[PDB]
């Protein structure tokens, strides 16, 4: 029974000086953690503390915003099918902050603008933004930072291609067109501290947790031997995972495991996942060559239907 | 057969203002991997990025000076048993680089003036200070950086004291006494590539491994599954490990497991272990109550002896 998901440091696949050997290390490493676990520990991004940080800031800033006006953009107002703006606790008795557990987020994507034809469509249209806090503390950052995580997921996915079954004969391109005009959903998330008194799996390509210190939130499930697995925080890292799409593409090959975040938080609490579903009108088919033809967006809408 | 070393995130210890359980989460995470693995990662430390790169860039600057000009300052010059200087190679034709399979360092340690009387006493003493490379670049970033790792294994010790075993009602001062006038040999050192064609423990109390970016090269003896398990680096991280003689104060709770670093190298590598050996003169008493007194310098001159 594992005691912790793998951790794999990209650092050779971000600097164009490291050996082939390097490099290789790299891919089998991550083949290995998202053919066996689903989920990984990434470090070496290159992706700034100070970024991190004011992500997080961020979210905190969004959460310490009057319940009136983050229901001014409320999820509910946004264009069609796009799901941006604010998704509000379950319940709610107070203007300021959260009852004990219960949470809510600041959902923002990819911008298309109210009159692209796509706007509205599933997961495409333009984001919500809270009037009174300045671009300069808030959008700016948010979308400065969703440049990082979608030229990250790029890297991910050049690494994860090279490290497909070789009889397969995948060239390492093989998932790049998932990265253009895709859906890429980022959510600034508020728990609120457990009370004194869920299992699901990622519906997308890729997930890119940004975590806060504190105690255990995440586990994930591990069938083989039946277990929960923690995954703490650690420093400099994001925790990477399978979405159902990705299981998807690969036959299997790459898993998609079932998690929960786990509230023991005695104080609020704060995450940033940025997840890429990617183009959503995309054709995928089944990289073990079994003409298997599967398109992103009807594969997430469908995934929405069966699991509510 | 396990595959990795733990990593333990440490900074809930680095801010006062974190949750009792998450301290209590580190002190466990701590302890598990000092007694079954003898090592683990480090991150959290909040020791600038900036910083442990000066060292390695450090490392690669006095690897850079010609043959002659280390040799000015081989640990043959230094005072007494100070063991301060220049580490040649075990073999050398020319004055620039080194052979392959070979390396070298440069070794500094707590700054003792010459005139004091431990100086030239076992791992006591001055420093060899390269006349040829300036004090900004060198001399003054190194003594920076052996004020954080001095602080950094004063934090493991406070972590480690309260992982032991709750019936031996160990306080958590316990292992403070150690980092009082310690020695605390660091060095930079530079590995030559591998030619186309060692195991050990370390003697001290901590050792605090800066790695380069690279393919492995530090691997961790395992005996339960007697396996070699390989430690490749981990960004923003230190390999920390526990030496003999923690091994024999904690009365063998926590680790000193062999190890030995291979070199798969093509080019040249370096590296920054910071070892806290302690203060020489200590004596330990086992932290289980039967009464084995040891001193730490006599512990490590008895150990080299033994080797
Ligand atoms: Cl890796
Ligand atoms: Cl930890
Ligand atoms: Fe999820
Ligand atoms: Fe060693």
């Amino acid at each position: 029974p594992p005691k912790t998901i793998p951790i794999v440091d990209i650092s050779a696949f971000i600097d164009d000086n490291a050996s082939a050997q390097a490099k290789d290390d790299v891919v089998k490493a991550m083949s290995h953690a998202c053919s066996t676990y689903g989920f990984f520990y990434l470090v070496g991004h290159g992706i700034p503390e100070v970024d991190r940080q004011q992500v997080l800031d961020c979210a905190r800033l969004f959460a310490s915003l009057p319940m009136d006006e983050k229901m001014g953009i409320s999820v509910s107002k946004c264009m069609g099918q796009s799901f941006r703006g604010y998704e509000p606790p379950a319940l709610q008795l107070h203007q300021e902050g959260l009852l004990p557990d219960t949470k809510e987020a600041f959902i923002f994507g990819r911008e298309v603008p109210a009159d692209h034809p796509d706007a509205g469509r599933f997961s495409t249209g333009p984001n919500q933004w809270p009037s009174s806090l300045p671009d300069s503390e808030f959008r700016i950052p948010l979308l400065k930072y969703q440049e990082k995580m979608v030229e990250l997921v790029k890297v991910i996915l050049k690494i994860l291609a090279r490290g497909l079954p070789k009889e397969w004969n995948c060239p390492p391109d093989v998932f790049d067109a998932a990265t253009v005009e895709p859906s890429i959903p980022m959510r600034l998330l508020h728990y609120a501290p457990q009370s004194e008194e869920g299992d699901h799996t990622d519906f997308g390509n890729v997930s890119v947790l940004l975590q806060e210190e504190g105690t255990v939130g995440l586990e994930v499930w591990y069938p083989p031997t039946e277990t929960w697995i923690p995954v703490p925080v650690i420093s400099g890292s994001y925790v990477i995972n399978m979405g159902d799409m990705m299981q998807k593409w690969t036959a299997g090959f790459y898993r998609s495991a079932r998690h929960r975040v786990v509230n023991h938080n005695k104080k609020s609490r704060y995450s940033a996942p940025f997840f890429l579903n990617g183009n959503i009108d995309l054709k995928c088919k089944a990289l073990d060559g079994s003409g298997v033809e599967t398109v992103i967006g009807e594969h997430i809408r469908q995934r929405l239907f069966e699991t509510i």
